[PDB]
């Protein structure tokens, strides 16, 4: 990879019309688009990372991994160029979209967003990727409605390669956690809290554990129980995620295998999620 395949886009070309997140930009260059934007006000590694994110975004070709679009990078402040994804992340569309009384969602569609990112996953794994924070406010969502697609978005984490207490120790397996140790294994344990975060409609993992009480309970061979009404067969696929020891832990090839099995089963899918 070289900045040469990276397509700088002229400054004059682009525009933004709205904040989306504290930052990214809706833009347009008329091709709509986000703009990941790098502060002004920026360490000299920051710099560094900013043009790494962008390499390493456009390095990828895979329907469930947001596209780069191009840089404009030889203007100040710095522009990363991304697929606009309407939909936003996948943790504030579930919180938004939980069914409630005076009202969506339905089993098969938190099983389509959890294959779209296994799929997004097992590209990473065969191309030797590590992202190391796979988790429901690092994906997103085309659009709100049924063709909706899931992506990987957030080449962040990744690309660092900070402190202890900012670690998201929550999604991370106890090689991670205990020894600084990363593998292909690493992201299939957190891929089982993010499977989690989905069929729990976008509740934070380990409810009212702290980061410390989930080290020690984690170490312990502690694991969350099932999300209110979660089927048995999706559970069963967290609880492997979550295998103690990271050689027992599937692959996504196997993930995916057995995700599109639940998709399958009437009794996994007709079941209602909780109000
Ligand atoms: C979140 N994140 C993962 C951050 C860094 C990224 O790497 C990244 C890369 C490419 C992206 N493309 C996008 N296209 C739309 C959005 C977006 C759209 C709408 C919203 N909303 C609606 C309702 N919501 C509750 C409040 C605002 C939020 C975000 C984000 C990205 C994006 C991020």
């Amino acid at each position: 990879s070289s900045i040469s395949d990276l397509k700088e886009v002229p400054r004059k070309n682009i525009t933004l019309i709205r904040g989306l997140g504290h930052e990214v930009y809706e833009g347009q260059v008329p091709l709509q688009v986000a703009v990941k934007t790098l502060p002004e006000v920026c360490s000299e590694q920051d710099e560094l990372d900013f043009l790494m994110e962008a390499l390493i975004i456009s390095k990828f070709n895979h329907q469930n991994i947001v596209r780069c679009i191009g840089v404009s990078l030889q203007s100040l402040p710095r522009f990363i160029l991304l697929e606009l994804m309407a939909g936003g992340d996948l943790k504030s569309f579930l919180r938004e979209t939980r069914p409630r009384p005076s009202q969506s969602l339905a089993m098969l569609d938190l099983l389509h967003v959890a294959r779209d990112i296994a799929c997004g996953c097992q590209y990473l794994e065969e191309n030797h990727f590590i992202h190391r924070d796979i988790a429901a406010r690092n994906c997103l969502l085309t659009c709100p409605g049924p063709g909706r697609v899931a992506k990987i978005g957030d080449f962040g984490m990744a690309r660092d390669i900070g402190g202890c207490a900012m670690l998201p120790v929550k999604w991370m397996p106890p090689e991670a956690f205990m020894e600084g140790i990363f593998t292909s294994k690493t992201d299939t344990w957190s891929f089982g809290v993010l499977l989690w975060e989905i069929f729990s409609l976008g509740y934070m993992p380990y409810p009212s554990k702290s980061n410390q009480e989930v080290l020690e309970f984690v170490t312990s061979g502690g694991r969350m129980d099932p999300p209110k009404n979660c089927p048995g067969p999706v559970y069963r696929i967290m609880t492997q995620c979550w295998q103690h020891q990271p050689e027992d832990r599937p692959n996504f090839a196997i993930i995916l295998e057995r995700i599109e099995y639940c998709t399958q089963d009437p009794d996994v899918i007709n079941t209602a999620l909780p109000i």
